[PDB]
DNA sequence: TGCATCCGTGAGTCGAGGGTAATAAAAAAACATCATGGGTTGAGTGTGGTTATTGGGGCATAATCGATCTGTA
């Protein structure tokens, strides 16, 4: 139950979820990212990523 | 001299939630320490008490009107 606490609030990718609008909401959930565990960093990413 | 190796660097205001957790032993004795409760100091705040009065009203001792029957050309 730890383990999935941590990664269910305390991981990078999960996050509060916008909710202006109906798009917001639409365009957060189909989101992907290129960070979090195994990611880049913005500092690290370069150009060609 | 060339090689790998290590060591600093790298923006700017801003907002919103904002904290989570793998584990573990009990006895005993011994001692320290605060917590409450009851009793002296002591420190007040509390309360009447005598004696300084200064305006006010008062009674004396004087005073300036108001009203009528006797003396002078």
């Amino acid at each position: 139950s730890a383990a999935v606490k941590e990664f269910f609030g305390s991981s990078q990718l999960s996050q509060f979820m916008v909710q202006n609008n109906p798009l917001s909401e639409i365009t957060h959930k189909r989101r992907i990212s290129a960070l979090g565990p195994g990611g880049l960093t913005r500092e690290r990413a370069g150009f060609e990523v």
